[PDB]
């Protein structure tokens, strides 16, 4: 009988905006997840898994000592200190507590892909804050100060052996710029982001995250990026893009594990988003991927903001994880017209690299 891994500690809270309690990633993001999961009795059926705090040597698998040096010495600032040193960045605040945090949010990730890895549980759910994937090997971004999943395949690849094969599906609405370019010349970790685009503008604003930035080097083929360009995306092109781009190159590719960058910042009713993925999609797009890699699939909270909705789809990933049967999903509304005009510009580009796209 399989075993669901559930980490959260609440010391994770701690992290805060002193110039706007009101900011979006909020403490609370986490605790009304875990809140729902004890309401719903799924925390009651998961093998817990205690948090630990990464090691520089760890947070090193992916940054430079320099990037890992100014945030930890945040730790000891001033308030007007850490306001200057939160300005440096693209749309970063820090607190006393935020290095910590991060350290946190990642090594609590690296103790459930050890739980997978060694067999002690099936997968695993990881409710972290603060998120990862826009933190690049030398700086912080979009909320994000130390990449946890690009971390976290890496932690992977180091207790198991270098060209372990992991798969990192991210469908948090934004792109993962810091994911794609850890691994964009890494044929070991194929990258899949489905985000909104706009021709770039969209957060993180930039055309690196266009569906023509298929890897580098050796890399070639392993960066799949799907961009939305409309809209009100939901449940429709997010099962299509799965079905005809996601899935088939998984499997081609094989991932002896799954790290999920499970932003659910495409839910319905999230200003940073616009889109209205529903949870029943979300436990969808999960037990697709439960498909693959034995099951080895860690589902690492990312971005999404609004505390109902990411409290119920994230919810409703942990059922699936825990083999709960997929609820009643829609397979016949149409496509919004841009997201066919999406999928078929990625099939093209990653014609080359995957014989089993059609
Ligand atoms: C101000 C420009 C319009 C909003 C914007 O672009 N913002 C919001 C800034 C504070 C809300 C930066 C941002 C947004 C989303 C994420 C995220 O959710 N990533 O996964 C990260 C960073
Ligand atoms: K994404
Ligand atoms: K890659
Ligand atoms: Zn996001």
């Amino acid at each position: 009988s399989p075993i669901t891994g559930l980490v959260y500690d609440q010391r994770m809270m701690l992290h805060h905006n002193m110039w706007d309690s009101h900011h979006p990633e909020l403490p609370q993001r986490i605790s009304r997840i875990f809140s729902r999961h004890e309401e719903l009795r799924l925390l009651s059926r998961c093998h817990r898994i205690p948090a630990r705090l990464a090691t520089e040597e760890e947070l090193a698998l992916c940054h430079s000592s320099k990037h890992i040096s100014i945030i930890k010495s945040s730790e000891h600032m001033k308030p007007r200190d850490l306001n200057r040193l939160g300005d440096e960045y693209n749309s970063i605040f820090i607190s006393n507590e935020s290095y910590t945090c991060a350290l946190l949010a990642a090594g609590s990730c690296f103790n459930s892909a050890q739980a997978i890895l060694t067999g002690q549980v099936r997968n695993a759910v990881a409710i972290v804050r603060p998120p990862g994937h826009h933190a690049e090997k030398d700086t912080a971004c979009g909320f994000c100060f130390f990449n946890t999943a690009a971390l976290t395949a890496r932690y992977a690849q180091s207790i198991t052996r270098e060209s372990l094969r992991v798969l990192i599906v991210d469908w948090d609405v934004h792109h993962g710029n810091g994911t794609q370019h850890i691994f964009e010349e890494d044929d070991s970790v194929l990258y899949i982001s489905l985000h909104r685009y706009e021709d770039g503008a969209f957060f993180p604003n930039s055309e690196d995250a266009n569906y023509d930035k298929v890897g580098l080097g050796k890399g070639r083929g392993y960066n799949v990026n799907i961009p939305w360009n409309g809209g009100k995306m939901g449940d429709p092109e997010y099962m299509a893009a799965f079905h005809h781009l996601v899935m088939p190159i998984a499997r081609e590719f094989a991932p002896e594990l799954v790290l999920v960058s499970a932003g659910f910042d495409a839910a319905r009713g999230d200003p940073l988003g616009g889109f209205q993925v529903t949870p029943e999609g979300y436990a969808h797009l999960t037990h697709q991927l439960m498909s693959l890699a034995a099951g080895r699939v860690l589902i690492i909270l990312e971005g999404g903001y609004n505390l109902t909705s990411i409290s119920e789809s994230m919810s409703m990933c942990t059922s699936m994880l825990l083999g709960d049967s997929p609820p009643s999903l829609d397979h016949l509304t149409p496509l919004k017209t841009s997201a066919t005009v999406s999928i078929n510009n990625v099939l093209r580009a990653h014609a080359p690299f995957w014989s089993s796209l059609r």
